[PDB]
């Protein structure tokens, strides 16, 4: 919140027209949200061969789910949906390696 512009918020501004031509629709600040969501309880980001975005989103439904029922909609359920689309998008690319 203290620096307007930063180098998180285009990360997200990327995937947001990336994963939108895979047919998600969410909102610029709700994929922000989520981002400082887990940096906020998860201030880790562990990788691994398999979909590595599966962590993030784990630790966010699991909390979603409490922090939807008392009230913070921080992180709308909707994160799940839209993430079905990434799971074919990341399964993809992990077929047929290719290099720019």
């Amino acid at each position: 919140m203290g620096q307007e512009l930063s180098q998180h918020e285009r990360y997200v501004e990327q995937l947001k027209q990336a994963l939108k031509t895979r047919g998600v629709k969410v909102k610029y600040a709700d994929l922000l949200k989520f981002f400082d969501f887990v940096k906020d309880t998860c201030p880790w980001f562990p990788q691994e061969g398999t979909i590595d975005i599966k962590r993030w989103r784990r630790v966010g439904d699991c909390f979603q789910d409490y922090y939807n029922t008392f009230g913070p909609e921080k992180v709308p359920v909707t994160a799940f949906s839209y993430w079905n689309l990434i799971k074919e998008l990341i399964d993809k690319k992990e077929v047929n390696p290719q290099v720019m």
